[PDB]
């Protein structure tokens, strides 16, 4: 196995104080893919200045993130005291086809010590710490998060000019506030700038020596270790697995300036990661040594297909989320940035299925209920739709009226009642689109109004709040080809919109550039 | 193995770290990105 070095010393762990009420905070980050945010470059390929459509695992357009802050633990006076730091130990996610991080975003600005907040301290870039593997459960006290067999571990050491990474066993420890103990109440990591990070010799060994306090390693088959130098600037990281092993990504080695990730490394581990969560950290430092750090981000990776704007040096610089707006959609279908004005039609809403409805002689109260669009199963026949009272059509005892094309027309029920199925209707759509504003409105079609809202309960695509920045404040409204969104009754007459609506409708473009 | 590591040239058969085709190479200037090694066109043929 792995050489691993000298095993811990002291039995007893410093002690462990959740503070976690002291950390809640909203400072939320958005993928801006117009940045090209978050983008993880294509493998093995590079491209030239064209724009080109491009599918592979990609954090959402719309997601915030998950956000957590290290800080500095309890010391007064002139010395340290005990730890106190957020619950993040007990935050055990489900793995999904990886993640990818935003590092040091607060950088060159002020933030507070959030401990002892009042001070107001300003914030510097802080690397974060991560454990994963396919297996989780309790700790001896009931605690959450306890790994099986192997486990990832990745921790920087000290300063961040050093990364080590571990396929290894950890083991619990006996001693006063450690895993096998029932002092315990949660693990935790530490840095002490003290004595920790001269100048002239700086602890590479710091973080890993306070790690192997709470659990000695055991059984370590891999290790390795990556060299890093100072910069504060904003810095992406990230993980991928494949059937190759895990894949480690990271912007600074090659596009330090333009933020796109790069494939930095692999590792040689074949098992599949289940679960994943993030290590607490905490500084040692004296009281009034203390130091703020910046905020840190996780945002989740899914295969999205995306256009690729590329610079003629070959760096993503622009990007589109095809699937987060109706208006991304248009672009993608036709491969560009710079969609020409006219009404579009973009993917209708589907239906929204309804709580079920079966009849099956031979389970309540769903024998009935007219109805919206409830799930059906009828002696084995199955669809969705809606259901009415009707009259009596011939045959009875047939059960099963169908059209020429073979659909379900209806149904008669062991209630007596002919009930007839019109399975269920959509609601197409089409947008507005004006070049030259770049502004936007909607079109529900024939729909009416009376079936509109603010909000959808179908449905088509995740958002359409580009539509909402001036639709938070109006109502819908219905015009003779239909109900819209955005519209404005001017009543106006004008000879060409370059953008009618059919009818005598017409959309004009706000007042021109 | 030598010496055929450059000959420009007109249509020569090549194999590029396992890529292989046929083309006439052209001392030309660089692109983006570096250390991707292979530059590709919209419809996935070798550029560079
Ligand atoms: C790279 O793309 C740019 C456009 O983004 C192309 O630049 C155009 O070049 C023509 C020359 O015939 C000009 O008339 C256009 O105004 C340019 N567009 C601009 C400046 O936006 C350029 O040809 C492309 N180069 C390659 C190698 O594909
Ligand atoms: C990574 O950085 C370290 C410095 O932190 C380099 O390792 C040291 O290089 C000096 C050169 O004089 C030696 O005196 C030290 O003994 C080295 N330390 C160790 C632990 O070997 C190292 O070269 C850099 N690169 C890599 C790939 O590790
Ligand atoms: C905090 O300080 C960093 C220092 O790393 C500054 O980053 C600069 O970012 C620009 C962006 O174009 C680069 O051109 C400079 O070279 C960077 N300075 C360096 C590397 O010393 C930046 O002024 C501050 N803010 C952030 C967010 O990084
Ligand atoms: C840790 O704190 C978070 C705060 O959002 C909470 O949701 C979570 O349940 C906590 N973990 C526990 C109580 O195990
Ligand atoms: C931890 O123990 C509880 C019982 O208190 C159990 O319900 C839970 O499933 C256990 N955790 C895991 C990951 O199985
Ligand atoms: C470790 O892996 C084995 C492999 O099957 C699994 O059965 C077991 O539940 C895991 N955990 C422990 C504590 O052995
Ligand atoms: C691997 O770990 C087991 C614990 O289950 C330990 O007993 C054994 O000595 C280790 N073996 C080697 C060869 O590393
Ligand atoms: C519709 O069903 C009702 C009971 O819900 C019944 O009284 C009525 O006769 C039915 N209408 C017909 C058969 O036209
Ligand atoms: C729009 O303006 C005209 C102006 O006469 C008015 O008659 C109409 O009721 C207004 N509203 C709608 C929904 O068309
Ligand atoms: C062409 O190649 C020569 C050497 O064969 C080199 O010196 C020169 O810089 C190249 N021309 C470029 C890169 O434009």
């Amino acid at each position: 196995y792995v050489d691993v070095g000298p095993d811990s010393v002291k039995s007893a762990c410093i002690e462990v104080d959740i503070q976690q009420t002291f950390f809640d905070k909203t400072w939320p980050r958005p993928i801006d893919v117009s940045k090209a945010d978050g983008i993880i470059y294509p493998q093995g390929r590079t491209y030239s200045n064209i724009t080109i459509t491009y599918q592979g695992l990609f954090p959402y357009q719309g997601d915030h993130g998950d956000m957590y802050v290290y800080s500095a633990g309890h010391a007064t006076g002139t010395t340290p005291q005990k730890l106190f730091v957020a619950n993040y130990s007990q935050d055990v996610k489900q793995f999904a086809n990886g993640f990818v991080v935003r590092i040091g975003a607060a950088a060159n600005s002020t933030g507070t010590v959030i401990i002892s907040p009042s001070t107001s301290a300003t914030i510097r870039k802080i690397y974060p710490a991560f454990m994963l593997g396919s297996s989780v459960g309790n700790f001896s006290d009931g605690k959450m998060g306890r790994f099986f067999n192997h486990t990832l571990v990745l921790l920087p050491d000290g300063c961040g000019t050093l990364l080590r990474a571990f396929y290894c066993i950890l083991e619990p420890r006996s001693g006063n506030h450690c895993p096998a103990g029932n002092s315990y109440t949660s693990f935790a990591t530490y840095h002490t700038p003290a004595t920790d990070c001269s100048d002239g010799n700086y602890n590479r060994n710091a973080s890993l020596n306070s790690f192997k306090e709470y659990f000695n390693l055991r059984n370590c088959t891999f290790m390795y270790t990556y060299n890093i130098t100072e910069d504060e600037i904003l810095e992406w990281f990230g993980i991928t697995q494949t059937a190759q092993g895990v894949h480690l990504f990271s912007s600074r080695y090659v596009d330090l300036y333009g933020g796109n990730m790069f494939q930095f490394a692999t590792l040689p581990v074949y098992d599949t990661i289940k679960y994943y969560s993030i290590i607490p950290h905490s500084i040692r430092s004296i009281q009034s040594d203390r130091k703020a750090w910046a905020a840190f981000y996780v945002y989740k990776l899914q295969p999205l297909t995306f256009l690729l704007d590329f610079s003629v040096d070959g760096y993503i610089r622009r990007a589109i989320d095809c699937g987060f707006n109706d208006l991304s959609q248009l672009h993608c279908s036709y491969e560009s940035f710079d969609v020409e004005s006219g009404v579009y039609s973009v993917s209708s809403f589907e239906a929204k299925p309804s709580g079920s409805v079966v009849e099956q002689a031979e389970d309540t109260k769903i024998a009935s209920q007219l109805g919206n669009c409830v799930e059906y199963s009828l002696y084995g026949v199955s669809g969705r739709g809606v259901f009415q009272n009707c009259t009596a059509v011939g045959v009875r005892q047939q059960r099963f009226v169908y059209d020429a094309y073979q659909n379900l027309v209806g149904y008669y029920s062991d209630d007596g009642n002919y009930y007839c199925l019109r399975a269920c209707v959509s609601v197409p759509v089409s947008v507005i689109y004006d070049k030259e504003t770049k502004t936007h409105a909607t079109l529900f079609g024939s729909v009416a109004c009376e079936h509109i809202s603010s909000t959808m309960s179908q449905y088509s695509r995740s958002t359409r709040s580009m539509l909402k920045r001036r639709d938070s404040t109006y109502g819908p409204l219905q015009t003779p080809v239909g109900c819209v969104l955005g519209l404005v009754n001017s009543s106006l007459f004008v000879e060409d919109c370059k953008l009618p609506l059919g009818q005598s409708l017409c959309a004009l473009p706000d007042t021109p550039s």
